[PDB]
């Protein structure tokens, strides 16, 4: 597997829930970057070096993803809920001496990030979420058209071992089709082939695929319920926030993303970027710029 | 080899403009067509067909593209596997036997063929029974988080090819057996005759047969929905005397829903999961015999 972060160090950080793997680079204010599905920390490789010119950049594998440990799940999928992932990543940052930091997340990692902001706003100076609406908002928008357009939220959330067994026969095909289909152009051209190999190797491990299904099971159940409590309480994130999304991604599928986030946060700015669902790879210069500008302000 | 589960029934290949329909044919008296659903074949009727054939001429057909029926070549709109098209093909098949007015009971996908048949060509039917369904339009109208999770396969199997085909190919025996078990009251395969399960497994083992099933669900998400929506908007109701049966463990009651779609409908829950004719054969046969008599 290629080293896509030339000069960055590597850390295996202990937490009560297992080790978090991270690449670490740069210097300055602390900035944690969190990937999503079906990727690993290396999805940040085209923006992390630029960010590292201004920040101490921590590029972490989510709990159970990449090279992070995989805690055993339970009937409520607890370790792969965004609430639990956020707690674990807070522990990991404390191991490095970071008790207040900047955070940008993409996809599942962005879900960890806004949940972190709702549960523990004191931990964050500023927050960026990329290519998402809150989990509650996707489920509220569930109708025939949305069900057909983003089937995998219900598919991967089916009780084990149904999706696990379906994914086993030809995992390469499934993950490569997902990566391609969620891009602007519908192919793999937006990705560094070396990055695709990272994603493919991760997805080739049945234990890693099980974690991804547990992630989506949490997304269908406890994560949704946690979100529901906040929205029905009128709780908003007070942390200064940035929302970025690909204009061809599913966050804007049947919604105006900045309007959605204004329901969830009291100090949020936002913008689209011409891209599918993989902003930091499809539009790295624009993404990196928007992030540097936001976290520097 | 596969077991013969229809003693006294003949085996017929019926010609149509779209391909042969396979059927087991038994009994005498008024004609009654029985239509199965997914992921099964005509053999799911093996426990209630004999009771029915006591009073009726019973035709137990494989749906177009299913079981031993031929597989018509599909198209971009999944036309031959739309319920409108399947109904036209089965009407042609019945005409080959000289049946132009007949009784009809369907289950699951076959029940969707059946109410679509009734909407398009009510003159074909004396009486109609539908087992364990609501109209396709109603399912999609109900498709919120709870339903998206419960009947995920309506969206999964409808994804553009080859996504579901590719996934189903790895271990088809597990998928079909899990579907069969998961939709019963028992949660296992104990409600089924193992010989019937082998019929379902063998059919599902064929990639061409699984592709047909995905085309069926693609039609269900698109053209079938639009056909239903036209009727809903026009206020069209089925005039054919109608019976709706459903499994009690498989919102407005089903009969409340069917009364919006039909002007003469009776109905009853039976303690059962989805597969009424196998989980609750005696009660299903008795209810059908009484209805169709
Ligand atoms: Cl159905």
């Amino acid at each position: 597997l290629a080293d896509l972060f030339p000069g960055f160090g590597s850390e295996w950080i202990n937490t009560s829930s297992g080790r978090i793997f991270a690449r670490v680079g740069g210097d300055g204010p602390p900035l944690l970057l969190l990937h999503g599905f079906p990727q690993t920390h290396v999805m940040w490789h085209r923006v992390a070096p630029k960010l590292a010119e201004r920040f101490k950049v921590i590029v972490a594998d989510l709990p159970g993803y990449g090279w992070s440990d995989m805690p055993e799940s339970d009937e409520q999928h607890t370790p792969y809920t965004k609430r639990a992932m956020a707690k674990q990543l807070i522990e990991a940052m404390e191991q490095l001496g970071h008790v207040h930091f900047a955070l940008a997340g993409h996809d599942r990692g962005a879900r960890v990030s806004y949940r972190l902001a709702l549960d523990s706003p004191g931990r964050l100076s500023k927050l960026a979420v990329l290519d998402i609406l809150p989990t509650y908002e996707y489920w509220q928008r569930m109708n025939r058209a949305y069900a057909l357009k983003i089937y995998h939220w219900s598919f991967l959330a089916q009780p084990a071992p149904l999706p696990e067994n379906l994914l086993g026969g030809d995992p390469d095909f499934y993950v490569k089709a997902k990566l391609a289909s969620w891009t602007r152009a519908g192919d793999l051209s937006a990705f560094d082939p070396r990055a695709v190999e990272h994603y493919r190797i991760a997805f080739a491990d049945p234990m890693r695929r099980h974690v991804m299904c547990e992630d989506y099971r949490a997304g269908a159940y406890a994560d949704f319920e946690h979100d529901k409590i906040d929205v029905e309480a009128g709780n908003k994130i007070p942390v200064p926030m940035l929302a970025l999304w690909g204009a061809s991604g599913i966050a804007q599928s049947a919604a105006t993303p900045l309007d959605v986030w204004r329901k969830w946060a009291s100090d949020v700015q936002g913008a689209p970027i011409e891209s599918g669902n993989f902003l930091p790879e499809e539009a790295p210069d624009q993404t990196a710029e928007a992030l540097v500008r936001f976290f520097s302000a």
